[PDB]
C-alpha cells in the first residue's frame, strides 16, 4: 500500500519564496511586496522582471535553502513507503535542482520564459489556476495508482487549499492563518521532522 505526500515548495519545503528572491536581484522587491487571480497576480509580479539577465536569476535561486529537517524527513518518509513530491506556483529553474538534490520523486512548477539570456517578463505553467495544486495531487496519485485517501498534502497558504480538498490528510506547516483551521494537523515549529510524529 504505497502512499503519497505532496509538499508545497515556497516557504514550506524551502525557507524562501522564489519570486521574492528573484525580485530582490532586480531591485524591484518593494513593488512586488506592495501588491504582494493568484495567476493574474503571478503574471503581474513576473512582468516587473522585464529584462532580468538569466545570470541574475541563477544568482537569486542559489540562495534558496531547504527548510530545517527536509533531508531527514524525506528519508524517513520513503522508508515508510511514501512517494515524495513537491509542487510550486513558483518556477522550474529552481525546483528541479531541489528535486534532484533532495531526491524527490516528482516536481511540478511554472516556467520563467527566457530569451537570449534574459527574462521576457512572461510566465507559463500548469500550476496557475485556482485549483492547480489539487489537480497535480490527483495527477500523481493517478500515475502511481494511489488512492486519494492515502495521500498527504503539506501546505503554506491560500493556494494550497485546492490541494487540501483532494488530500486524505491535510497538514498546515507554519502556515498562514487562513490555512491552519482547515488542516487536520497544524505544525507551528519550523522543523519538517515534526510531521513524522503524525504520518502513518
Ligand atoms: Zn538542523
Amino acid at each position: 500500500k504505497k502512499k503519497l505526500i505532496l509538499f508545497n515548495f515556497d516557504s514550506t519545503l524551502v525557507n524562501n519564496e522564489t519570486i521574492d528572491e528573484i525580485a530582490r536581484e532586480a531591485g524591484v522587491e518593494e513593488e512586488v511586496k506592495k501588491i504582494t487571480n493568484f495567476e493574474q497576480s503571478l503574471r503581474k509580479r513576473v512582468s516587473l522582471l522585464k529584462d532580468l539577465p538569466i545570470e541574475k536569476v541563477e544568482k537569486a535561486i542559489k540562495r534558496i535553502t531547504p527548510t530545517e529537517g527536509a533531508e531527514e524527513t524525506i528519508k524517513e518518509l520513503k522508508n515508510r513507503g511514501y512517494v515524495v513530491a513537491v509542487v510550486s506556483g513558483g518556477f522550474d529553474i529552481a525546483v528541479n535542482k531541489i528535486k534532484e538534490k533532495l531526491g524527490l520523486d516528482y516536481a511540478f512548477a511554472n516556467r520563467l520564459i527566457v530569451k537570449d539570456g534574459k527574462l521576457t517578463g512572461d510566465v507559463e505553467g500548469e500550476v496557475l489556476k485556482e485549483n492547480a495544486k489539487g489537480e497535480i495531487l490527483e495527477k500523481i496519485a493517478k500515475i502511481e495508482g494511489i488512492n486519494l485517501e492515502d495521500t498527504v498534502a503539506v501546505g503554506d497558504g491560500a493556494n494550497d487549499i485546492s490541494m487540501f480538498k483532494k488530500a486524505g490528510l491535510k497538514i498546515a506547516f507554519c502556515a498562514k492563518p487562513i490555512l491552519k483551521e482547515k488542516a487536520d494537523i497544524c505544525i507551528e515549529k519550523r522543523d519538517l521532522r515534526e510531521i513524522l510524529k503524525y504520518i502513518k
